[PDB]
C-alpha cells in the first residue's frame, strides 16, 4: 500500500456492536485483571525466593518444631482476630505433621499492646516455652500489656530475664527488620503465610493446607 | 468451516477505530450502568413487595392518618438534616391528601441522642400526640436527649408512662427489627420513602409526590 | 439502503479481537485521560486569566520585589511541609532574577496555628519586614501561634500594631476572599504557583523555573 484509507462504515459497525453488546468490555476487563493477578503472583513468588534466607532461616526467629523439613513462615500480630482464630488450626497442623517447621514472625501492625506481646515472646524465646506462650497469648480475648505479662508469669517464664531481653535493642532491631521484610514482600496485613514459593494472604486455612501438600510432594520429587 | 483463520487486518482496523474514537467506550460503559441500575431497581421493588407486610402493616409503628388508602412508609432519623428539612413538606402532603397513610419507621443511624428521640416517640405512641411530637422534635435545631424530653413534656405527654414504654425491651426489639428491615431493603441512609413498589432515596420531595400520584392512579385502575 | 442488516460474524470477530488483545482498552482509556487532562488544563488557564486582576494585583497582598515585571503568585500555608521546603528555593529564585514579582497569598488549609501565622504576616505587612518574617516563620519546624509571635518579636516588628492589624476584620475578609479565589481556581492544596497562564500544583520547583522562563520569553516577544 501507499495510502492510509479511512473506512467509516467499518468503524460504525464496530461502534454499533459495542453499544449493543457492551458486556464485551467487562469480559476484556476480566481478562486484563487475570493478567494483572498473574503478574503479581509471579512478582510475589520471585520476592519470596529472593529473601528466603531471611524468611525461613533467621536465628532470632521463634521456630516451632525446628526439625521440620517444610518451612511455613507466618507473619502475625497477637491482637489480630484473624491471627487468633487461625492459631489453633496452625498449631494442630504442626501437631499432626511433624515434618513442618513453623517460623513465627512478629509483624506488629497495632499499637503498644501488640508490641508488648511480641517483645515478651521474643524475650522468653530461649526459655523453651514458645508454643505454650504463643497459644496462651492468642487465647486471651482482650490481650493487654498487663495481661500478656500475667500470662507469661502464669507459665513459669523467668520474668526478670524475659523482660530484660524483650526491651533490648536487639529485639527492637529484630522487629524493625521483620517489618521491613513484610514491606519487601508487599504484605498487606496479618496473618500472612509463606510456604515454598506460595503466599497465603489471611486466615485461609484450606489454601495453606493445600500449599503444604504441594510443597511436600514437589520437594519429594527430588 | 473446518479451520480457525486469523485476520490481523480486521483487528488492526478495530484497534485504530477505538484509539481514534475512544468515546465509544464511555458510551458502552454508560449502557452498562443503565443496565445495572435497572437491575437494582427491579431487585429493590421485588424486595419492597416481599416485605410489604412489615413495611406497611406493623402494629408497633406510628401511623399518621391510619384511614389512608395509600401507604407511604418513611425511614428517618430525628437528627438527620435531610429528614428535618423534608418533614414539613411530608406533613403538608398528608395534610392536603387525606387518603395517605404515613408509616413512621425509626431508622436510628446516629448515636444515643437519636435513639433517645425515637424511644420517646414510640413510648408516647399510644397517647395520641404523634403528629405534634414528630413535628416538634424535627423542629429543634440541635435535638439532645434532654431537649427531646423537654419537648415531649411541653406537649402534655404522660412523661412517666412514655419513658416507661420507651426503654422497654419491646421498643428495643421494635427498633432492632426496623434496622433489620432497612438492611433487607438495602437502604443507604435517611430519609428513605417507600410508596407502592417505588423507593425514593433521600429528601426528593418531587419524586415522592410523583410516586404517590402514580400509585393513586394505578390502584384506582382497579 | 432501505434496511438495517445485522452482521453477527463481524461482531464475533470484534469480540474475539478485544478478548485476545484487551490492552486496546487500556490504550483507549489512556487517550481519554489525556483528553480529559487537556480539557482541565484549558479550564485552569482560562480561569487564571479571568481572575488575573485578583491573583496578581490585590493591594492587600504581600509582594516581594514589587518592581518585578513577571508576577508569580504563590498560594501557601505556613505549616505545610511542601511550602516550607520550597520556600528557600522560591526566595533564591527571586534573589537571582530581579524581574520577578512574588505575590504571597495566605491559603490557610490547617487550623488556628496556621491562621495565626498568616494574620501576623498580614498585620506586619506595612512595616517592611515581609521577606524576613516569611523566611523565619517557614524556618520554624513546629510553628505554633506562640512561636510565630516570638519569631515576629525577634525581628523588631511593632508587635502591638502588627497584632492590631492582624485580627482586624479587614485581614479576615482578605483571608476569606483568598480562600474563595483558590476555590474558583479549583486549587487542591498548597503550594500552588500561578505564573502567566500556567498553574504549578505543588512544590515542583523545576516546572516553576521553566514556566518563568517561558513567560519571560513570551512577554519579551512583545
Amino acid at each position: 500500500s501507499d495510502q492510509s484509507k479511512p473506512d467509516k462504515a467499518f468503524g460504525e459497525k464496530v461502534r454499533a456492536y459495542l453499544l449493543e453488546h457492551p458486556e464485551v468490555l467487562m469480559e476484556a476487563s476480566q481478562k486484563l485483571q487475570e493478567k494483572q493477578a498473574a503478574q503479581q503472583a509471579v512478582s510475589s513468588q520471585k520476592a519470596i525466593g529472593e529473601y528466603r534466607q531471611a524468611i525461613e532461616r533467621d536465628p532470632r526467629d521463634i521456630v516451632i518444631n525446628p526439625a521440620g523439613t517444610i518451612t511455613v513462615t507466618e507473619f502475625f500480630d497477637y491482637r489480630c482476630g484473624y491471627c487468633r482464630q487461625a492459631t489453633p488450626a496452625v498449631l494442630e497442623l504442626v501437631q499432626k505433621n511433624p515434618d513442618i517447621r513453623l517460623v513465627l514472625k512478629d509483624f506488629v501492625i497495632f499499637g503498644n499492646d501488640s508490641e508488648a506481646a511480641a517483645r515478651i515472646a521474643l524475650g522468653a524465646k530461649d526459655q523453651g516455652k514458645s508454643l505454650e506462650l504463643h497459644k496462651a497469648l492468642m487465647a486471651e480475648n482482650a490481650l493487654d500489656a498487663r495481661g500478656a505479662l500475667r500470662i507469661a508469669e502464669r507459665l513459669g517464664i523467668d520474668m526478670d530475664k524475659a523482660k530484660a531481653v524483650g526491651e533490648s535493642q536487639a529485639i527492637t532491631q529484630h522487629l524493625a527488620d521483620t517489618d521491613a521484610l513484610a514491606r519487601a514482600l508487599n504484605l498487606s496485613g496479618t496473618p500472612a503465610f509463606i510456604v515454598g514459593d506460595t503466599l497465603v494472604p489471611g486466615a485461609d486455612i484450606d489454601a495453606l493446607k493445600l500449599a503444604i501438600e504441594q510443597t511436600r510432594a514437589a520437594r519429594a520429587k527430588a
